[PDB]
Parts: structure tokens; sequence; C-alpha cells
């Protein structure tokens, strides 16, 4: 039997440095997670054991610190060739400054194959892009060769940048036929590396005749056998077994998230390219792993720039910022009103003709605002004091709910307005009006949201039964602030751009903000 | 005696072609009226005939037509010196570009000396600017000298965009000195040009000692002796007679605005520098008066650029712009809310400890909004379609209102509703609900304004006895469309900028718009 050792990373989303347990920033060191320093610490030593190693990213690099935001990629591509990444799938995030932000810092800078088959360009763009990426790649291994087949998630145009050329087709049509081709050729040991989610993972390794091993990304799945080693709780075993149509078991791998855990997968394989078997489990990348001094010392060089980026002006404010907690908890503040419309403003994509823009509604729990910005400082703001009021590491995320669980979240708003909770939501494309003399549970007594499917967009009542799209803090999508009605009934959930770099790339393009209170919430 | 042809122009605004009647665009050549090549043949003539002429003009070149958004003032630097002006004073709307936009297409290529004697600077703008614009100039004419004393309104920095380093000081005080030392150096014919308004120039003439003549701007003052040849009705007679402190006759001219008048003083001076007589009127320039050829020929080279620019995308919508009468002469639509917004920004000036901005509200009458934009050609705007929306050349002003004149505005807003009138109110800063099941004049329940003097914008219920600062049309500051009370109640009025660049600014800065219908108007 053949053997390979899989090692995986996904959703990094610019987690360069080592974090906190939770992902957010390294406070205290010696309880520090993760970062390109320490992984490379654990791939080095893996490497220095077994003879047959890839090491695979499925997408998500870009996005989601300070370094995407001054670096733009560059980041990316430096410290993936110092850790020599074998193969990198597309993710939606890759597309987050447009095709040319993907071209140039990472397609033109990675010394390893970026691959997607499931991506097609045309008319000028498909000429500049032609091989910049690959359906897939056949890499050598040992004495064998292992094919590696790529995909990017269909819903990109709605959670990221790529533009209006650029088609993203049905995965497992695109795969199909690249999978049948690199048979034809003679290799017989397939991975799927891609970045859609663990659901549409699942259902590449039942549908593509093939595929040995699916390596996905996207929905930050956790899968472990056994104890958990930390906080994440698992979705299932690690890997996730699927019966194939072709009546195979299909081995599924994740690795949650933010450069937190190493996927480490053994494969054993027959002289025909057959899985006899398949273990391992994610490896924690905690402080009992040395971060390599030589990646460390060129972390601490790259940051200069970071910290120095920190303190320029980003754009000015000729009003008070309130994100005091007197005010964001108790009622409609300027800071809230700011945050949701950089939220809705982030979430400008493509249209059809059947909407203005997918997405009109926003709400943050004023729990999430930690301070205001004073216009004192000659109406300057920078990312240091964006940092201040979103202190927490977060992301932005993009929400289906039904029409009833948004007025169930209005209800908890205020089920127990008046003692300073966080709970108490600050909107954008929605106008609610209390009533508190009503019982908890019923003082929500008109809610109006902002159409989609408009030409004008206008306010009409909430319904029911409707699926709205929002935009609402990570934290929220995931039942924080007691919105365990949010987590329990979303029907669909994809992680957004960085809560800081949000509000500043909107105040970079407005210049001069001058957000009111003007309504939004009245209370009767 | 030493007999003086002054012939001024105040307040050009950008109408280097000729007008219509009202100083719009011109439709009917035979009735068309001013533009610099018809001002070329009058001038010509005027100088063939009268030894000792100067040509004067009092500010306010900048801003008013496609002319100024496109070329920026190189324009005005051009024609200006292809009729031979002798001399031009600073006006408010000179610095509409900022300090960088008149020394750098204005001052940097007059060919004459461009005055105000009540604008200094501090720190390197000083040393840039310095001898660029001067206090007054003593200009030979015929055997003679007359000294020419230069005024800026002291209320450019709420009416344009001259930074926050210079510093505009009472005229009065800064020209007493100026004329003072004008007598020392044996200067004894002492004309005061300058752009501070009708009022002010009465005070200049009344107590600055010396000043013989005073040719002002700003207030559009139309001034004859005898029967109108237009439809301008006078606010006096020309020359208007003002009784010194130093108890001489000094004479006061202005002369209407838009190029349609060439003021005509003629003034008789003894050998020791007193007016002993002046008598005048302004010359309708209408078409009966040729235009000069080679200027019309130069005009219309020039023109090429401004139709190239008409069709060129400003900007993007992704929404409709709803301008249809049937929304916007009923209630809140989105077009207005744009327009209106837009005006607010338009009015973005620097500001004390006192207020975040100085003004924070908008009135657009319905009928003012004469066309929709379809987002259906890409989202593209161009001026052309702004021209089909905004068609009649006005301006967006400034003026202060009491609280009671404004709520008597809103109640004539719906005082017949139901017909397709234009009163109809859209609005920025202001929300109002009206109960139509009231008599008319009673209509108004509610009327609320976004705060000036508050570091975070918030809406208070209107006081009837406080002064607002409002924007809103021209054409409404003059009591069109039966808003008599505006024009009779109004406590200040100042013309601000062409009602296309004001929206076409916007557009450019905010790049892609979705204004939205958002309860500005409500009805109960
Ligand atoms: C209140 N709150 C938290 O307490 C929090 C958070 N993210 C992590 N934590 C712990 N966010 C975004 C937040 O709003
Ligand atoms: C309705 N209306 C007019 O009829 C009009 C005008 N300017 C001139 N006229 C005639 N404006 C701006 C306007 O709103
Ligand atoms: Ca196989
Ligand atoms: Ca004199
Ligand atoms: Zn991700
Ligand atoms: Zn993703
Ligand atoms: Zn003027
Ligand atoms: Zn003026």
């Amino acid at each position: 039997p053949w053997e390979l050792t899989i090692l995986h990373t996904n959703d990094v989303h610019s987690r360069l440095e080592q974090t906190s347990e939770d992902s957010s920033k390294c406070v205290d060191a010696s309880r520090c997670m993760g970062g390109v320093a320490r992984l490379f610490t654990k791939v080095q030593q893996i490497r220095r054991a077994e003879p047959n190693v890839l090491l695979l990213d499925a997408g998500d690099q870009y996005q989601g610190t300070i370094w995407f935001t001054v670096y733009k990629g560059a980041e990316v591509a430096h410290f993936m060739n110092a850790l020599r990444y074998d193969a990198m799938a597309l993710g939606n995030h890759e597309f987050d400054n447009g095709v040319e932000g993907l071209i140039e810092p990472l397609l033109k800078e990675a010394k390893f194959p970026i691959l997607s088959a499931n991506i097609s360009a045309s008319g000028p763009l498909a000429s500049q892009i032609s091989g910049l990426y690959l359906p897939y790649k056949v890499l050598p291994v040992g004495d064998e060769v292992v094919g590696i087949v790529g995909y990017t998630s269909k819903e990109t145009p709605f959670l990221s940048n790529p533009g209006t050329n650029l088609v993203f087709e049905d995965e497992i049509t695109a795969l199909q036929p690249e999978v049948d081709k690199l048979k034809t050729l003679n290799v017989n040991k397939i991975i799927a590396l891609g970045h859609s989610g663990f659901e549409m993972d699942k259902l590449i390794a039942q549908k593509v005749r093939g595929v040995d091993v699916v390596v996905g990304g996207h929905s930050n799945t956790f899968l472990y056998t056994g104890n958990p080693p930390s906080k994440e709780v698992p979705a299932g075993k690690y890997p996730f077994i699927v019966t194939s149509d072709d009546g195979r078991k299909v081995p599924v791998v994740q690795a949650y998230a933010f450069g937190k855990y190493l996927g480490y997968l053994k494969i054993e394989f027959d002289e025909r390219g057959n899985v006899i078997s398949s273990h391992g489990n994610p490896i924690l990348l905690d402080s009992s792993i040395p971060e390599d001094p030589s990646i460390k010392a060129d972390i601490n060089k790259w940051r200069i720039k970071l910290d120095d980026y920190s303190t320029q002006e980003l754009g000015k404010t000729i009003v008070y910022l309130d994100g005091s907690s007197q005010s964001c908890r108790f009622r409609e503040c300027n800071m809230g009103n700011l945050i949701c419309d950089a939220m809705i403003n982030n979430n400008l994509r493509h249209a059809d003709e059947m909407f203005w823009n997918h997405v009109s509604m926003c709400i943050l729990n004023g729990g999430g605002i930690r301070s205001p910005i004073d216009e004192r400082n000659d109406g300057t703001i920078t990312w240091e004091n964006l940092a201040a009021v979103l202190p927490f590491g977060g992301t932005f995320d993009l929400v289906q709910l039904k029409g009833s669980t948004l007025k169930k979240a209005f209800e908890h708003s205020v089920h127990r307005y008046g003692q300073s909770t966080g709970e108490f939501l600050q909107v954008g494309g929605i106008h609610v009006v209390y009533d508190l003399s009503r019982k908890p549970g019923d003082r929500v007594v008109k809610l109006d949201v902002l159409c989609t499917s408009c030409r004008v967009p206008s306010y009409d009542p909430l319904k029911m039964d409707e699926v709205y799209k929002v935009i609402l803090p990570n934290f929220l999508a995931n039942g924080g602030d007691g919105f365990q009605m949010i987590k329990d009934e979303l029907l669909r959930h994809d992680s957004g751009d960085q809560d800081i770099n949000v509000v500043s790339t909107y105040i970079s393009k407005m210049k001069v903000i001058y957000p009111a209170v003007e309504g939004r919430i009245k209370f009767s």
C-alpha cells in the first residue's frame, strides 16, 4: 500500500500572526494559537518523518485582519511560498479586490498551482487570465502522481466582488469531466480541493465518480474523531465518510478556520488508486508548538507597515460618533447607523433586473459597539480608533432569516429593556417601533423593511413567512447576546468581511461622514 | 471737468453664451441676450466713442453653467482677457474650487489686476498667494490715474470653499486705511469695486471716507433710472445716491447678473477728484446688438469639449431615479431625496465647535423635478440626463427662514393636494407628517428638523420663532410655485451653485448611488 499524508488548511482569513483562543488578537502569548510561524514548525516536523506529504489550502486566505487591508494578498503569496504549499483552491474571498486583486498579488506570485475547475471567463479577461489558475494539477509525490482538482462556491458573486465576466458553474457538473479526463491520463489518485462548504463537499464525494478524498472549506467546519482538544464542537468525525454512488467510501475533511488547526489525514492506496483506509485528525496549533524563529522575525518585519498604517487618517467625521453604551444600548445611536450603513455598502454586488441589490438590511447588537470616536482630532478617524469601537476581530456575515425569526430578534432586543444589556439592536434598512408598556415578547408594534425586489427602494411591513437577507455580526449568527433564535432558525449563513475593514473601507470611500440619528428606532 | 466712463459687470456666473430672457439656455436666438460675444460688440463700440473708459467686473464670474464645470475658470481668464477688462474684484464664488482653483486658472492667467483689500492669509499660503491679488490698483486713464480698491463678502466662508487659512475682514475696517493710503499717494479719484451686496455697498459709500463711486455685486441688484427695458424690476435709481458721513454724494451701481446688462456710469470729476455729476443706466444686451463674429467663433470652438463632456458617465445608479410627476408631486420620491441630499452635501463648509455644519435642511418643489433617470443604461448617469431633470438653469440658494415661515411653506405644499401641482415639497433634514382630512392651512401635524447646533445630528420639533438655514431653489426664494411667504418673510438670501452642477458633483463623489424612499414625508 502507498501511504499519502494530506496536510490542509482552509479559511485562514489573514491570521498570519498567532491569535487568541477565539482567533482574535493574541494578548496572553502563553495561551496563543496558530499563525504561520507555528504552522511552519509543525509542517516542517511532519515532512521530516513522513515520506509522501502534500500541503493543501482550500481557499479563503484573503480577508480577515489588517494584514490583508495593507498587503492585499502579497502576504499570502509570500508566507504560503515560505511554507511551500503544494496547491491551493480559490475561495470566495480571493475575489474581494476583484479579478485584478487576485491576478496581482496572488496568481502571479504564488510558487504553487492555484486551482478551480468551475470558473470560466470570456472576452479579453479570458485571454488575460488563461493558465493563471487551472482546473487541476497532476503533482509528483515520491514515485507516484496525485491529481488535484479545484472548485469554488457557485455563490461567489453574492459573497465577493468577482465582477460580471466570470461565471461560476455548478461544482459537480464542472468537476466530473475533469476527473474523467485524469482517468484517461492514467492518474488514479484524485483529491478534490475546493471551497463550497461541507454540504457541497459531501455531495461532491457522493456524486463525482473517481474522487478519492474531498478537502474543503468555506463553512469553517470542525470535524474530530475523539475528545475535542479545544472549545470547537465537532460537526462529525474526521474524516467524514461518504458512501459514493459508485459504492466506495470517500473521506471528506475540513479544518475549522483561522489557522488554529492543521488538518492531517493519512490515506492508504492500493496499486489501482483505491483508498484502503483513511485516518487522522486536525492538530491544534497551541503554544506547546514553538513559532519558527525565522518566520516569526519576517512576520515582525512585515508588521512595521501595519503599525504605521494603523495611525494614518482613513477619512474624516464632522459629527461626534456616539458609540457610548448609554446611547447604543438604549436607543438609535449614530455610530450604529454608520456601521450598518457601511455593512450594506460592503454588500453591494452586481444585480439582475430582479433587484436593485440582493441585500438591504442590517442588524448590529449595541453590545458590539465598544467606544465612541471624538470628531475634535481635526475630524480624523484612524484604524486604531475603529479597533476601539470593534475590538473582537469578528466579521459581518450574510444570513437568510424568516420574518418570524427577525420579529423574534427584535422582541429579544427589548425583552429586558432598561438594564444596559448588549442585545439592543442598531439597524439599517429596517424601521422598528417599540411599545415598552406591552409584555416582553409583544413590544414590537411596527417593523418595516427595505425592499430588494424593487427598482425604487422603499419600506414595506415585514412578512412572517418571507425570507430576508440580513447583514449581521458573526457573533449574532452564532447566537451571541441571547439571539438563539438566529442560530437555530437561519436558513443560510456565509461569513463576510472583517468588521473593522468594512467600516474603514466605507469611511475611505465617503471621505467625510456625518451620520445622523434619524428615526430608524422609535418608542411609542 | 475730467469725464470717466465706468463700464461694469457683476455675477456673470458662467453665462459665456447668449441666454434666454430669464438667463437660462438660449432657444430662440432672435430673443436671446447677453453672452461675451455681444458684450464684446458693445464695449468695443463705447471705447470707439468715449476717451476715458474702465471696464470693471465686481466678481462671481465663477459658477453657473457647464462652462465652469468643464473649464474651471480657464474660460473666465480667456474671455475676460479678450474683452480687455481693466480690473476685477474677487467674489464669493471665485473660491468654489478652493484657493488652488482660484490661483490656477484665474490669478495666474488674468492680464488685469484682481483685487480684494479684506482677505488675508497666513503661513505657507500667504507666501504662495502674495501679490497674486492686491488690495488696490492705481490705473492710468488718459493723462490721469484712478485708484480701484477691492472687497469681498465677509460671509464667503459660508457661501463657498475658501478653506481655513484665509480670513475675511469687515469690509469697511479693511477699506478705510487703503483709501487713506491712496490719498497720501496723491490719488484723488477712487472707485470701490467689490462683492458684498447692495446693502453693504451703501454702507461703504456712506462710511469709507474718500470713496467717490461704489461698483458692487453679489445681490444681483437691478437699478434703473426710467422705464425698465426688460422684465427686471428696479430696486432703486441708477446710480443710487448715498449721502456720505463726510457730506458728499456717492453713487452706488450694480448691473443685475448673468451678463444680461452692461452697467454704464458717466462721472464728471473736478481737478481735486470730487464728483460733480454722475449719470447713466445699464444697457440691455438684447438681439439688436450683434455678437462679435470672432468671439462667437472662439465660443463655438470651446463648446466642443462641453458637448463631449455632457454625454460622459459622471457615476452610476443601481436604483431607478423616480423623478416622475405622479410620484414627486404626490409623495416622497427618491429623485427628490437624491437632489436634497446633494444640496446638503454641496453646503458642507468648515465648522466652529458650535455646529457640525451650519446648514442641515433642504426643500425642493416637485414642480422643479422634470424627468426620471432610468438605471438600465448600465447604471450610467450623464450631465445630459441631469439636464432633463433640472432644465431651468437655476441655482440652489441658502436662505434664513423663521420656523413660522417654513410651517407656512409646508401648509402651502399640500393646500390643494391632489391636483398634481408643483408646490408639493421634497425634503432633506426635515421629517413632515400631513393629515389631509384637516382644513387647508392646518394639515401639518408633525414637522421635525435636523439640528445644526449639536455634535450628533438628530431631529427636533420645528420652533416657530427660531431662524433656520435652508437650501432651496432660487425659484422658491423668489416666490415661485406660490411660495410668496418665502420671498416676503426670508431674513437672508445668498445665491448658490448651479442646480445641475450640485447634483453632478455629488454623483461624481459618491460613484454609486441608491437613494431610497424612507419616510421623510408621511400622511396620517
Ligand atoms: C458582545 N460581543 C462579545 O462579547 C463578543 C463578540 N465577539 C466575541 N465576543 C466575546 N462580539 C462581536 C460582541 O458583540
Ligand atoms: C416650476 N419651475 C419653473 O416653472 C421655473 C423654474 N425656473 C424657472 N421657471 C419658469 N423652476 C426652477 C421651477 O421649479
Ligand atoms: Ca482512485
Ligand atoms: Ca475723490
Ligand atoms: Zn471563509
Ligand atoms: Zn469562503
Ligand atoms: Zn453671484
Ligand atoms: Zn456673490
